[PDB]
């Protein structure tokens, strides 16, 4: 260790560098979606036209039916007429097309992530140089260097930012980035984590086929979007304001769910195959999984909690709601996102959490959790994994 | 604790200034290390013959002579591969330069990665000596293929870990992931009381194997270095006396993207598999910046000479070892563990550096050294890869009984 013009000559057993004291907290949230808006009502027309499937009326009627019951009003896509016409392979069913899909995704994911991040950083109000870690997830393509570095570069973060990139995880990654951010923020004094999820449909988009019904469901639900969250423990008075506190983060693989959802990255892009009743498996096991955690804070009723659930589709929301006998308004934030954005994979649940904060603000509620002190952020996906975080919502001033 | 359980909504430890679930007290420690490699042994001396035969490139004698010179100076004596003549003959597309073959490669890698990871994990668990049910988290990385569900769940199932194990899967990261899984394990272990993390790196070459090309020399070099292998480390804070024994303590984990290193290393996952492009002198960039990156940490621990520390450096070829060694003026013994691994296994991507750390421990034991760091108290574990990212962990080696 140098001192002035001379020198002097650390922690044997104990830790050389200190950890934080308080629980990790959500300090800000931001989001972004591409410019092209596609109304669900007439999406079948565009879809069957661009994929040259107009001579398949029965299949189109099937897709229209799926779209009509999707609970989705509109979706945002980077993909448009021009891009798809310039990439005919992507408009076929299974023709070799990974290279053109990767070219699109590798560029769009970090771009959308940067916008969501800037929105979060703007609400946060602190210099981007204070960001010490970046944690990111996407199921839209893979590259080396990863999308997290591409994003950090677009944002102009410090060269020594600690990174965690989690590619190809699926619909439960929204909860995953927060679980990872929680430990990074809590175990490092002063740490401020930028947690991101960015998804684009370039890798999954493909022509409809009666030989791939699962593909029909995906083409009706998946949309584009990115969300960013600033996470940190020990908020500084005056310049930072906690919205939620993270107190528990866990997950589990559901019994008898092997093969429920398989995702294969192939020469033709990403293809999903479903084998079991996902909504059923989740509904049957969700209660037992959550019970233990609720008990940690003495919560007895499901309705005393607020919910930020991944809007995988209308079926999962309806069945869980019924199973837990929740008041109609408990899942409204989730339904609001499904309606305005569709299923944006991992970023969806983050959009839902921001919406919970939004509804609390506009409805003059006593907390950021629409009036409830404790709540669950839930994500689910492949392996039939259910991820969950127990959040405590901070007080919100009322009129 | 329930504290009687009469007022659970108020007696729990969760508040704006306290936590519901306790974190650990001490630094995360390496409690055990295990490794595994596939059965097929390919001698480097004659790899060129096999390679040019299987890729049908015998009509390129000049390119072969060039490959032979690369293999002869690679610092590698042998490598272990899952791939063999039979498998490659059953997958002709993989024996070409750039013909569509991703689906062939994916089928092979998806099954092999978790299998090798399971073997490595079982060895680490066996050394640790505790019930596998005590594993609370699994952190894994691989650059060999991608699947949904991921390799970490596939590995957890093969191992029979608890259904609620917390997972972190990091696909397609590259050669620095060995340090990465440890940096992640460090935070998970230290922030959760009782947590025991299984950190894994498993790599197979099915996705990168391909025919040599006169237009892709950096690619030819890769074909001489990449081998298969998996390593697993059990990480946990507050070791339990009598049933656990700390080998190394982790005290710092950092990383940085080197200046002027854009495009230094690009890895593209294509219809023809994973293709690497090295546009800059990798060892040069690392050698030029490594000193300044570690300087402050080195001074923090009270070391004035780089020789006062032990080392576990990713053996990404012989040049990085030679150049950094010269730059930091290290005695030949400092990088010997790294050279031993390069010699016996080649470059196993992310798992390599973990093999090296295990080797440092082994050399300490066989040489009657005073610590698990071959006599030194502090040391650096270093990995590097794409985005010219350098990852490093500061480790403290525990004392070792001497005869
Ligand atoms: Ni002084």
């Amino acid at each position: 260790m140098k001192h002035h013009h001379h020198h002097h000559h650390g922690s044997s057993r104990s830790r050389l560098i200190a950890q934080a004291v308080g629980p990790a907290t959500v300090l800000a949230m931001g989001k972004a979606v591409p410019a092209n808006v596609f109304e669900q009502a007439t999406y079948p027309d565009f879809f069957f036209n661009i994929t040259n499937s107009n001579d398949k009326p029965a299949l189109k009627a099937k897709f229209q039916r799926i779209c009509d019951k999707s609970g989705i009003k509109k979706r945002h896509f980077y993909l448009d007429q021009k891009i798809l016409e310039s990439n005919p392979a992507m408009c076929t069913y299974m023709e070799t097309s990974l290279n053109c899909r990767q070219e699109i995704a590798v560029a769009q994911v970090p771009k959308l992530a940067k916008e969501a991040s800037m929105n979060a950083i703007k609400e946060w109000g602190r210099p981007k140089s204070e960001i010490t870690h970046i944690v990111m997830a996407t199921t839209s393509g893979v590259n080396m260097p990863g999308a997290e570095l591409a994003t950090a570069k677009l944002l102009g973060l410090r060269p020594n930012v600690r990174r965690v990139m989690m590619y190809q995880q699926g619909c439960f990654a929204g909860a995953t980035v927060l679980r990872v951010a929680k430990d990074l923020a809590e175990n490092n004094a002063g740490a401020r984590v930028l947690a991101i999820c960015s998804e684009v449909t370039a890798v999954t988009f493909r022509a409809p086929s009666e030989t791939h019904i699962d593909g029909l469901v995906g083409s009706a639900l998946f949309g584009d979007g990115a969300a960013a969250v600033i996470v940190g423990s020990d908020p500084r008075p005056g310049i930072e304001r906690p919205i939620y506190e993270m107190h528990w983060a866990g997950e589990m693989v559901l019994p008898e769910s092997d093969g429920a959802i398989d995702g294969h990255l192939t020469e033709a892009g990403l293809v999903f195959h479903l084998l079991k009743d996902v909504p059923g498996l989740i509904t049957k096991n969700i209660g037992g999984f959550l019970k233990d955690t609720k008990n940690l804070v003495g919560a007895s009723s499901w309705n005393e909690l607020f919910w930020a659930v991944h809007p995988g589709g209308p079926a999962i929301l309806d069945q869980v709601e019924a199973k837990l006998e929740l008041e109609k308004g408990k899942f409204q934030a989730s339904r609001d996102i499904l309606s305005d954005y569709g299923n944006m994979s991992s970023a969806s649940v983050l959009f839902v959490l921001d919406r919970v904060r939004e509804r609390s603000l506009e409805s003059n509620k006593s907390t950021f959790g629409e009036g409830s002190e404790w709540g669950f952020l839930i994500g689910f996906g492949p392996g039939l994994t259910v991820e969950t975080l127990l959040l405590r919502a901070l007080p919100l001033q009322q009129a």
